[PDB]
């Protein structure tokens, strides 16, 4: 295998996610747990709002709540920055602009803590409309397929990504969320700096029928693409 970190993902890897958020002063925390199987680009996660009621729609947090679990085809193995940063991990930073509404800024560390892949996130949201699609909870509980466009950032020894998320509104219209992303290794080791490609990212949201707490069950299937065999 072409990076040391890539070997850490040949099997099923337990995952922990911890998020602390503050959006227009509405504070919340989310904890998630599950497992990833990057061989197949798959993961399964269950998230709980540990502070009670989530003040923003669950779909708006999907992208923030581990692209190291992507399946890179055999011919694209030299382009997997995410696994190559492991186990020291990477900082993942975004700004996410909700069209005609506010923005989230996120900073996350994704790294191994023992045998667990851990995503620890801080999120700050500002300039939201209290009666908008976000703070007004007007988004459908579903998720569209999206491509995440990745380019190398030689300078920061890292990558950049941008993409637009389409969140379905309750009336069948769409709330757009423009994502800008930077990832930089935490560790000192060499990392793989990719040619241009994308992650074909499929997400399915559901509820655990036995769960009383405000929650989201998420299954994802992601494969890298865009470089011809
Ligand atoms: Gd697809
Ligand atoms: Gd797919």
């Amino acid at each position: 295998m072409v990076s040391k970190g890539e070997e850490l993902f040949t099997g099923v890897v337990p995952i922990l996610v911890e998020l602390d958020g503050d959006v227009n002063g509405h504070k919340f925390s989310v904890s998630g747990e599950g497992e990833g199987d990057a061989t197949y680009g798959k993961l399964t996660l269950k998230f709980i709002c540990t502070t009670g009621k989530l003040p923003v729609p669950w779909p708006t947090l999907v992208t923030t709540l581990v692209q190291c679990f992507s399946r890179y085809p055999d011919h694209m193995k030299q382009h997997d920055f995410f696994k190559s940063a492991m186990p020291e991990g990477y900082v993942q930073e975004r700004t996410i602009f909700f069209k005609d509404d506010g923005n989230y800024k996120t900073r996350a560390e994704v790294k191994f803590e023992g045998d667990t892949l851990v995503n620890r996130i801080e999120l700050k949201g500002i300039d939201f409309k209290e009666d908008g699609n976000i703070l007004g909870h007007k988004l459908e509980y579903n998720y569209n397929e999206h491509n995440v466009y990745i380019t190398a950032d030689k300078q920061k020894n890292g990558i950049k990504a941008n993409f637009k998320i389409r969140h379905n509104i309750e009336d069948g219209s769409v709330q757009l969320a423009d994502h800008y992303q930077q990832n930089t290794p935490i560790g000192d080791g060499p990392v793989l700096l990719p040619d241009n490609h994308y992650l074909d990212t499929e997400s399915a949201l559901s509820k655990d029928p036995n769960e009383k707490r405000d929650h989201m069950v998420l299954l994802e299937e992601v494969e890298a693409a865009g470089i011809t065999l």
